């Protein structure tokens, strides 16, 4: 066939019920992740190509960074609850991995103020309960798949995209596999 199981994508031996139909893993610290966000747009991509009725999750992770990795994956929760992804995910790349100029959670914080969230507002989200249970559910979902490793890319709880098995010769061509495959992979 031409989408092949173990080739453009695995199949969990183990599959996850009621997981988000696309779900995607990342850290700050990871810079196959830099280049995903970036240069290669994949999470937009992807977007662009998903059928009708079709929601997109993106989940930070802890095993990466220590200490930090942790903070971090609290401030993408105040991301998601504050509805600020589009507003912080690049300062928070680049000051984590290109002027790597955060390293506290203090950084951090100062990177959502620059953005023009409110000192009072992200304070009020970082130590909500609902940002708390936000922290929960990234964490549940990448323990249901026992995930060690990041970029990572899940559809439907079922089908884990496989990246190593797409020529990167030409990286336009590159990211419009990814795409199709995750296409593929959600009408199936």
């Amino acid at each position: 066939a031409q989408y092949e199981d173990g080739k453009q994508y695995t199949t969990l031996e183990k599959p996850v019920a009621g997981a988000p139909q696309v779900l995607e893993f990342f850290s700050f610290f990871c810079p196959h992740c830099y280049q995903f966000e970036e240069v290669l747009h994949i999470s937009d991509n992807v977007k662009k190509k998903l059928p009708e009725g079709v929601k997109m999750t993106k989940y930070h992770v802890n095993f990466m960074g220590g200490d930090l990795g942790k903070d971090l994956t609290q401030a993408w929760a105040v991301a998601m609850a504050l509805g600020v992804e589009d507003k912080v995910t690049v300062p928070l790349f680049e000051g984590v991995q290109k002027t790597q100029t955060i390293r506290s959670a203090s950084d951090i914080r100062d990177v959502f103020i620059n953005a023009g969230i409110k000192g009072e507002e992200y304070d009020a989200a970082w130590n909500s309960f609902v940002v708390k249970s936000l922290v929960a559910q990234q964490e549940k979902a990448a323990a249901d798949v026992q995930l060690r490793g990041v970029p990572a890319m899940f559809v439907n709880g079922k089908y884990q995209l496989n990246p190593q098995g797409m020529d990167t010769s030409n990286m336009d061509v590159f990211v419009q596999q990814y795409a199709d495959t995750v296409k593929y992979l959600s009408e199936k």
